């Protein structure tokens, strides 16, 4: 089901590597439901590349954008598997601090701050 789940170790390694190669100013960045989630929807798609310059307060609206919520619809995003300490910081420095060892950038979102 899940993204880590999918793929071997060696391919999320790879891919990440293509990534560099192919969009070297992209933070490959894994995008996933809460598996308890029950109001909000499902993404078109898992792997984003995001510009490396935009900071977590403008992501956080992208993502809300894509899931084409509303003004009072909550939504709660957790990286590396905790909080954001906070939102403005760029995801090129989220990035170098949060990363996986296989190189993705992990989020999960949920309608709950409890997951
Ligand atoms: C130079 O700009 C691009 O080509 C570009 C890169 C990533 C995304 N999408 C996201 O950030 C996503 F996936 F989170 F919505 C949209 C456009
Ligand atoms: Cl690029």
């Amino acid at each position: 089901k899940t993204f880590k789940q999918r793929r071997t170790f060696e391919q999320r390694v790879e891919d990440v590597r293509l990534i560099r190669e192919q969009h070297p100013t992209k933070i490959p960045v894994i995008i996933e439901r809460y598996k308890g989630e029950k109001q909000l929807p499902v993404l078109d798609k898992t792997k984003f590349l995001v510009p490396d310059h935009v900071n977590m307060s403008e992501l956080i609206k992208i993502i809300r954008r894509r899931l084409q919520l509303n003004a009072n619809q909550a939504f709660f995003l957790l990286v590396n598997g905790h909080s954001m300490v906070s939102v403005s910081t760029p995801i090129s420095e989220v990035y170098e601090s949060e990363k996986d060892e296989d190189g993705f950038l992990y989020m999960v979102y949920a309608s709950q701050e409890t997951f």
